RNA sequence: GGGCUUCACGGAUGAAGCCC
RNA sequence: GGGCUUCACGGAUGAAGCCC
């Protein structure tokens, strides 16, 4: 795993076409921004496992 | 972009081979954990352009 | 503008509630 | 466990400083 400590308002990248922005804190929550083309998928842990239903 | 608001300790998934956990928050910063195979790249925005120089 | 919480298979720098 | 800040091309559940 590649752990990083990104400042709010900045971003991270993956592959050559993906970006993972950090919009900021939300208390015990955090608002992240996953940016990828529709060529790939993006879901949360409590919803990916909800598909097998 | 697909914005979401996760809690600390939860996670996100991408490309069916990548997992993006939220390890926690640190004031103006956040700690994320990019889990991807070494078959693909992952770099921060402030150093993706550092490679180009 | 700030703090906390909740909703959201949602592709949008998402949404709603409480307090100052 | 909680609050603030700084250093990290680093694939590691990264690092350092101040306070309870």
């Amino acid at each position: 795993m590649l752990i990083l400590t990104r400042k709010v308002g900045e971003s991270i990248n993956i592959g050559d076409d993906i970006t993972i922005t950090i919009l900021g804190v939300s208390g015990q929550q955090v608002r992240i921004g996953i940016n990828a083309p529709k060529d790939v998928a993006v879901h949360r842990e409590e919803i990916y496992q909800r598909i097998q239903a």
